[PDB]
């Protein structure tokens, strides 16, 4: 039921850098995850133009931010196109390899960690604030999958037995003990207003 | 052979704004066209992972910048995924409508024309420097098409009888008389270094 995969050398090295480098501007993880969600929403919106049945799994195109102080998690939910099992493995493999190489070269040349998104590896900035990331995803052409990594050079993929989401992606950030500010309403509002004010989909910040 | 289409009200209004508003920072058109080319290159690179035959129409993934002082044109060529006839009409229609609305609202609120790309309508910044834009495109699933507009509320689409390009998109900017600086080698190099230094594909500036 649970499949374990080794990250390739470059991605494993990038994840180690993100976890271990001293960098105070951690708030940029939110902008990267929202940007990825917006891109997935653009994809399903575009496909629905030639094929309206693509929206049978859900018409609403939105992003939800769900803080949970009890579980110490910040969840980013979108109703985008979602990812197939192959998409998950390819995005944690071949895509993340070319992106990492180009980004790590720039960091050595004097670039900032905040430019990560320009290299297509923005998702991995989640490890600035999270000790573990769980991704639940559902694409129209596949079953619901759960991807997870606490870094450490590996990730797991399993079919998800949880509540069906219709279509889209849910990124569950298991926050580091010293990073609970990202569970606070005013702090999340501040980051969204600063970095994601022009996203073309409604962003709802859930209250506890 | 030649089909004529009316732009919808919002896009026609955006194109008029771009042509008539006083805005000195025109150089941003290049960044938007290179960004679109990079996105199309990401698309074909991703599709080729599950299907390597997608690269039968060309393996090289690059961007070429071709100035022509005689014809007063700056051409941006890419070997990206290209666009089908439907893609051309949809990108000049439904996609450009939602993007325009969101962008024009921001401009009224105090935003800058330089943020156009965040709204998915970055291509239309070409009209800051061009009096006419011709687009030649070839997608694996369709024939070679020529799209053209001098704004004025309409665009044409025809099957292209020119030289086959294999796969990708060619954007031909017919420059305004006072915008010939964008044909100069040092000026193009300056803009690419400033705004497109981290693009993940080789950018070749052709010499005359
Ligand atoms: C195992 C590594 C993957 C990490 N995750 C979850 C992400 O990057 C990520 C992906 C999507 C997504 N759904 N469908 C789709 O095409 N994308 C996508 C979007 C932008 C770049 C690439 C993408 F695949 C999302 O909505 C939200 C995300 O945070
Ligand atoms: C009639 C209006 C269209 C204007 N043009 C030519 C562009 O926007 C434009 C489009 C592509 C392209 N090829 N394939 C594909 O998917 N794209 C694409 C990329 C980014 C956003 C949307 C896209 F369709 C390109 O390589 C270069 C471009 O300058």
């Amino acid at each position: 039921e649970v499949e374990t995969f080794a990250f390739q050398a470059e991605i494993a090295q990038l994840m180690s850098l993100i976890i271990n480098t001293f960098y105070s501007n951690k708030e940029i993880f939110l902008r990267e995850l929202i940007s990825n969600s917006s891109d997935a929403l653009d994809k399903i919106r575009y496909e629905s133009l030639t094929d309206p049945s693509k929206l049978d799994s859900g018409k609403e195109l939105h992003i939800n931010l769900i803080p949970n102080k009890q579980d110490r998690t910040l969840t980013i939910v979108d109703t985008g196109i979602g990812m197939t099992k192959a998409d998950l493995i390819n995005n944690a493999g071949t895509i993340a390899k070319s992106g990492t190489k180009a980004f790590m070269e720039a960091l050595q040349a004097g670039a900032d960690i905040s430019m990560i998104g320009q290299f297509g590896v923005g998702f991995y900035s989640a490890y600035l604030v999270a000790e573990k990331v769980t991704v639940i995803t559902k694409h129209n052409d596949d079953e619901q999958y759960a991807w997870e990594s606490s870094a450490g050079g590996s990730f797991t993929v399993r079919t998800d037995t949880g509540e069906p989401m219709g279509r889209g992606t849910k990124v569950i950030l298991h926050l580091k003990e010293d990073q609970t500010e990202y569970l606070e309403e005013r702090r999340i509002k501040e980051i969204v207003k600063k970095h994601s004010q022009f996203i073309g989909y409604p962003i709802t910040l859930f209250v506890e």
